[PDB]
């Protein structure tokens, strides 16, 4: 195929302007005072959504090298979403600032191999300068404010959060899902979490979330790995006609003979999904037997002889609902028997008393938390169907700042930790002048998150930036009530780890993209 | 693909020519005085409706930016159609002026995000003055106003349905279907209800209603699942040279043994439904029974023996119509045997005279009240087809008119309601500016039903808003008179559920629509 | 031929677009640190300039209605600058931000007539305002700091101007002339001013500088209506035969005296400029009578007897040189005797003194005062003829400015002045939301000069805005060193008369043309 | 008629396109090496020279802003022409190396006022540097390899150069005319010199010379401005009898006699300057 090639600065203004129209339209939404963009749906109506990488991902562009940087800075966006769930518009706008001021560093005439490694430079002490800064969140407090301020300023989410936080642990699995009312609802279900992905990529279903959802599905288990396909098939063919979605959990699913002729049978009118089971030997057996004991399941093993033929309905477990994710697979719901999960709950419990091993010991405290702390399911209430996407979008974005915050900390919102990271490497140097330039450039970028929020909520952005810089330590400019004070105290808090993985993405990607000379692409 | 993105105030104007034209063909339908919409169809003769919801549903636009804004307008009707099922063009006059003043204050640098908090604000307390405001329906002469309101001042209609809810009661079942003569008819005829849904969504029938009829359905039932399909070919296998089209009834349909194959086998000549069956074991035991009962035929239970390979066409149930809709499934009538029909309804009587427990008394008495209501069917009587359809969907609107004033209750017909809920809201104030702002404009839009109402009849709307806000209570403008006088005297009603759920929709889909800075479509 | 309409906002933002096409070629020049505007010339080199009254005057565009919003704002920048002689940039750029916020106002819907109220209230409240905030400036420093900032910092123009204001007093006559030597050159001599205006357009010997410069002319002084030109027919004669320039002061001049002079004027045979007669009645004999004393001369009137046409070269006044300026001509270095002058005085004095109605009484002093004075004469001195005339051109509109400073005071320059204006009137209201958002774009686009001039600096506007309005006073920013500081310390100084002027077109021309609906033009052809 | 405004970044790279064509055109002629360039003349042979004052006084580019930037350029070398008579070629190709920089700078963001500060801060050190540096010509030998190098190496006139300024001084009247002989003429005579221009270019007897040379004409010398040509009437009378060029020495001349001596200068009646 032809292959138009653009050199230099051609390259790099036609990089910059899809770099600046993506960038742009991730933008839009930041901050509290940030505005919804409507992406166009052909399958649904349109989804006007708040979530950065939602609009980072359906950015693509006409013009091919325009075209190509929008990709490269969605890369930013994306990662940042992979990692950490929130922060991809910061992270995006951070990428649009390092990319900008590298630019126009190269156009100065500067090295871009040393602009990138005095980014980098510069990136690397901004991580350990937020490492230090960083506070530890507790209290329930400030989860509650991190949730709130995650979901555009929404207190009951940030609540909501914290009550789920309380009953589930700071380490309990949480899904958020679609609710019936207008109203959020909160329950602390039993449920299992594990943390397996599904084999195959044409597991996903209808959503473009990457998690597969069955309503009512029907649950097997096995810890010894079936041979032919006619030994399983009497389970589907019961299942065939069972009336509910099968989850098959094995050791390991293979594509040639079950994803092949699976996709060839039907057509998706209900889907099977199969998963890898965690843990290797006695301990994946023993994660098994207490799966199939939540569902009311059994396990086939070869010394128990009970086979899938002999395998009826009645024999195999069901659950109310399971979403399976690439990153932890979770049974929302499992029936099974109440008595019979509280059995093997205290059983396990005797077992943890028994057992002096630090490993047996570690595995079945695991066993027990994952056994108490059951499953947290949040109802998005919601008038509509885009209100609810949208309100359910930011949900989750504020489930992912919680659990970055209990995961490594909480810094000033509103880009005031950035604010004050880029202040306190204001020393900092290279090995050369190229170097510092770079590092000039990184430090004047973190700026631009605080920047853009101020200039969505329609103020100048440049004497609040001069404003924040002049203060210290958590001191921000609130931009609810559009009034200078203390971060934490009106509780404006950004998880750390967000923060850091959106400036270390940014840093990466458009450090790697200051760059460039040449871009090869179509005709 | 390549991806147009527009911002701000040009993607605002894109989506406000698309609301105004969506809303624009719809609102030429609102009031008494209100003009039909010719639709085209390919496939039909072209459909003169007056129905809000189907012009709203078949408004496609060319520009896509515009399409976008028409397609989250039409989210609008769509769901106040699916809540309430009459009052979406009330909801999307509603929808239209509140994304007109919103976006008129966007442009005067209001924030967005805060005019959605206002409008919201205001629309929860109008919802809780509606609340406050709302009159119970009741004395048959209300549904009979209601009714006739609904369906274009037809007072046939409205006394028609006030017989039907008397025949039946205030919570029987009723079902619309095309009449055969000039004038509409009622038959009180012996069926069965049930809260129950379709499995697949092949199964829609040709007409686009979303329910799935069978002309002289064959009936089989079953509360244990089958396992195989050689078990159920041979049913199938009698119901291929039956005649009558076999609707099954169980506990779950799968879709790998039968939904795929069952696409496959026929091309569509006569359709066979699967549905799900109310309740679970006992419970659900005891309606299948009842409803073999009633359509004559039998329940294959393990305990019994009786196979289905051994069931015969005679065996089975028969039912004269069946019209099966996701949110309930209605078999219209069948004929079993009136006498065993009369024994069943005696023995359910004893069984609730020897139950004392409350739950088996609510459900046995259910049983009884489902058994002795049957269904109410109405014939729509029109010279030729597109009228039958017109007039059809008048008295469908009509029927779910009165359904919502005996759920919820009646207030003030021809947007008088909200006149006044929103003259009771003056004082209302938020947080800041912007959401009084946003207050301010939900309150001038929920003028905008009587100003279109009073626009369709030609009078100036300015000056008849202006003197029904002068005065207080029930007084309004009869738009048929156009003449001024009481609203309930003079049997001009709403369903206070139509209106709640008409400007609750709008509110959340508006008040999102006017926060959009950026759209993202296609080429 | 047939025309074009266009009303609505689609007329409005046809006119935004133009009148931001214009403000963006004249505001890139705006303050000390204002861009090089080139302004591409049909023949030889492009003239670059900083002028904002070039690069307005040239502007027309190519659409329509576009063109016309900018021949409209251009019009009023140019109406401002005639009424005070500097700031076109000031104004164009007050204009463009009070139109532009105004219009994106009309299309949130709001009343035009109520936003028209609501600025033209907030600008009357800011006139108010700087008037109490003006300073005088009847010190000599400000006047040669004003004179120096209004010729593009020229310290030596303040200088010269300096001086002239100290040798003809407060409100004396100065008149630039050119010099042969390098150094400039300042006189004082008994002269004239009286303000009257060409009868034709024509009549000006130099199109760029404006004015109709004879040296050494024959003055003839008539009281009477030139009807037919017979009458200067010996005039023209005597005048042709004598070899010298003719300037003709008569009470009216008819069409056919007008075209034949015209037609003259055009032949290149005579060289004739003719002004009306200043004045009414008594008071204009009288002080005709004081122009002929000055000049030799004899007036000639219908009432008394004496005829055009009995004319003689001795009975016509002489001078050594006169100025005919768009409404104003002056004399310089007449013929006639000092002594005859300082009669003329005494008896004007004595007219005084038996004076006892108001208005002839400050006529006649007005008349002594102008017979006394005299005239200052600076002689631009430099070392290219080119660099002569700019310099010219820059003493010219530098001693206006300076004189519009002297007439009312002024005020610390550098844009602070509306800065602090509109700190000082933020809590003013209007009757409703529609006049009140008047208010606040017309409060809002006060601060629009600093922020241009701070944006042609290269720094940020807003912070420089933010900090200008936290001090308080004359506390600016120098955009010169670019550093801040108090103006009047530093000498950045701008007459009261020419911001209140800036503003005053600027709000007239916004609240004038936000209320516009049609736009009627012919169609492109 | 309507006119079109190009401001921003693409006004000064259409600028930058057109100096960058003149500069190309005339910097291939730059030094003794300096390749020809032909101008294609309308009438005859086009003329083919290494003159950049030729080369660059032909050049005009199709669009507007190309050529207005080229012109001002074109001024800017023409002033540093008639300012010292060499050095058209070293001036653009300076112009163009300094403005070519300088809106690389102007793009990477770099204010443009503090960028043309740096540039008459530098050049200024450059001027005093070079002032400093200069070497005093006042001996023969650097006057004749001086008049040598402007005549495009031609030994010649440096040398006649060096025996006129031997003749009159370090601060003479040296003079050209054309003489018969094939052998270059010198000599010294009594004369005058002044430094007043001509009152109208049409004056100019040889427009490709742009000097008046009038051999054997009737000087009249004024101290009186000449407002009216019936004072010139009898000197054109007694000139037109005579049959001689014309010259006039006045104070100042009006529009009136210098229409009607230009208006005389195109009958081709009289010859007066
Ligand atoms: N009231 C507020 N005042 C100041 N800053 C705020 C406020 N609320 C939120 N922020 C800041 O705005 C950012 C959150 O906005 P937003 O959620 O739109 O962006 P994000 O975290 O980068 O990611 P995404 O848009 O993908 O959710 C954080 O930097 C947060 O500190
Ligand atoms: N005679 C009347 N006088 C005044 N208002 C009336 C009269 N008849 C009906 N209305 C009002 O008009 C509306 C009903 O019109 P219409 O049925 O066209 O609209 P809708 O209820 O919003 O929904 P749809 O058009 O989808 O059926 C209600 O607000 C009702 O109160
Ligand atoms: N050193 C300075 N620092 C700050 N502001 C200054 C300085 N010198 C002049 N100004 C301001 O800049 C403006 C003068 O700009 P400029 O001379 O380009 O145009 P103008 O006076 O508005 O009018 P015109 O363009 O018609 O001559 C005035 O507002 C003056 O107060």
């Amino acid at each position: 195929a032809a292959k138009d090639v653009k050199f230099g600065n051609d390259a790099r203004v036609k990089m910059l302007r899809g770099v600046n129209v993506l960038a742009d339209a991730v933008k839009v939404t930041l901050g509290p005072k940030g505005r919804n963009v409507v992406l166009d749906k052909s399958f649904g109506a349109p989804t006007i959504t708040k979530d950065g990488v939602s609009v980072a991902r359906e950015i693509e562009l006409e013009d091919k090298f325009e075209n190509m940087g929008a990709q490269m800075v969605k890369e930013v966006a994306s990662k940042a979403n992979d990692a950490a769930g929130d922060g991809t518009t910061t992270a995006t706008v951070l990428a649009q600032a390092i990319i900008t001021e590298g630019l126009k560093a190269v156009a100065a005439g500067m090295n871009p191999m040393d602009l990138k490694r005095g980014i980098d430079k510069a990136v690397t002490a901004a991580v350990e300068e937020l490492k230090a800064l960083s506070v530890p969140c507790s209290d329930s407090k400030a989860i509650a404010q991190v949730g709130t301020i995650s979901a555009n300023s929404d207190e009951t989410v940030g609540k909501l959060i914290a009550e789920a936080m309380d009953k589930v642990g700071k380490e309990g699995v949480i899904t958020v899902e679609d609710g019936t009312g207008l109203q959020d609802e909160l329950d602390v279900v039993e449920g299992m979490q594990f943390d397996r992905g599904y084999l195959s990529p044409y597991f996903i279903n209808k959503p473009e979330t990457g998690a597969v959802e069955l309503e009512s599905p029907f649950i097997l288990l096995a810890d010894k790995k079936i041979s032919n396909i006619r030994e399983m098939l009497p389970v589907l063919e019961a299942v065939a006609k069972a009336g509910k979605p099968l989850l098959i959990i094995a050791e390991d699913v293979e594509g040639e003979a079950l994803a092949t002729l699976v996709v060839n049978t039907m057509r998706g009118i209900v889907k099977v999904a199969a998963v890898k089971a965690p843990g290797f030997g006695d301990r994946r057996k023993a994660m098994l037997q207490d799966i199939a004991t939540l569902t009311g399941g059994t396990v086939i093993s070869e010394e128990i002889g009970m086979e899938l033929e002999k395998a009826t309905l009645e024999d195999l477990g069901q659950a109310k609902r399971v979403v399976i994710n690439k990153d932890t697979t979770t049974i929302i719901d499992g029936v099974g028997e109440e008595a019979a999960i509280q059995g093997r709950v205290a059983q396990i419990r005797q077992q943890i008393e028994e057992a002096t091993s630090d490993y047996d010991r570690e595995k079945l405290q695991e066993r027990v938390a994952k056994l108490a702390g059951g499953v947290a399911v949040i109802k998005v209430g919601a008038a509509t169907e885009v209100e609810m996407k949208e309100k359910k979008a930011r949900v989750e974005d504020a489930l992912h700042a919680t659990r970055a915050a209990v995961e490594e900390g909480v810094v000033a919102g509103g880009g005031v930790a950035l604010i004050r990271v880029a202040s306190k490497l204001a020393d900092l140097r290279g090995q050369n002048e190229d170097q510092n330039v770079g590092i000039k450039v990184a430090l004047r970028a973190m700026e631009a998150p605080l920047r853009q929020i101020v200039l969505n909520c329609g103020e100048e952005p440049s004497v609040v930036a001069n404003t924040v810089k002049g203060g210290d330590g958590n001191y921000g400019y609130n931009a609810a009530t559009e009034e200078y004070g203390n971060m934490i105290d009106m509780g404006i808090l950004d998880p750390t780890k967000v923060t850091r993985s959106a400036l270390q993405y940014a840093a990466s990607v458009a450090g790697l993209m200051i760059t460039t000379e040449c871009m090869v692409t179509d005709l």
